[PDB]
């Protein structure tokens, strides 16, 4: 089980890296994002970590813009109390990779190349997305026009 360390707090996995509770607490993680609509929160039961659920699916249709900013606020909630999150969605990261690209273009100024560059050196696995491609590049604009 490999929980793919982006930033010192922000963590990358899939459905398999997210049942690992051992390396978890390892990582001091306290915060997690589900970008799915079917998986469970896994050790709900336990009251050890914050979850948050984008309800999303790995299709050509699915808007994952719309849950950016509800991401951001969830991630810097984390980075700014010292803890730890994961974001996780399934098989090849596709979910999960579009949004910590996303919070890089934003809290990093980074470009959109060079955070997809920074995070596939990381995780050499992520599975394309042309939809969740032409989301990013959008959101490339808005920031570079200050919206
Ligand atoms: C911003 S992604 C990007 S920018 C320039 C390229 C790419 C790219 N990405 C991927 S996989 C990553 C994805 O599709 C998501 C994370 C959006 C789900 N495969 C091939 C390429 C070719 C070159």
């Amino acid at each position: 089980a490999e929980l793919t360390p982006i930033l010192p707090f922000l963590f990358l996995g899939n459905e398999q890296d997210a049942q690992d509770l051992d390396t978890m607490q390892r990582l001091n993680i306290g915060y997690v994002i589900n970008v799915t609509t079917h998986l469970p929160l896994y050790h709900y039961e336990k009251g050890l970590f914050n979850y948050k659920r984008l309800p999303a699916t790995d299709s050509n249709k699915q808007n994952l813009r719309q849950y950016f900013e509800e991401a951001f606020e969830f991630i810097e909630e984390a980075h700014q109390c010292g803890k730890g999150l994961l974001i996780h969605c399934q098989a090849g990261v596709s979910r999960s990779a579009t949004i910590v690209i996303a919070y890089l273009m934003k809290h990093t100024r980074m470009t959109m190349t060079d955070a997809y560059k920074f995070v596939k050196g990381k995780r050499p696995i992520i599975s394309p997305n042309l939809n969740f491609m032409g989301q990013l590049l959008e959101f490339e604009e808005d920031l570079n026009n200050g919206v």
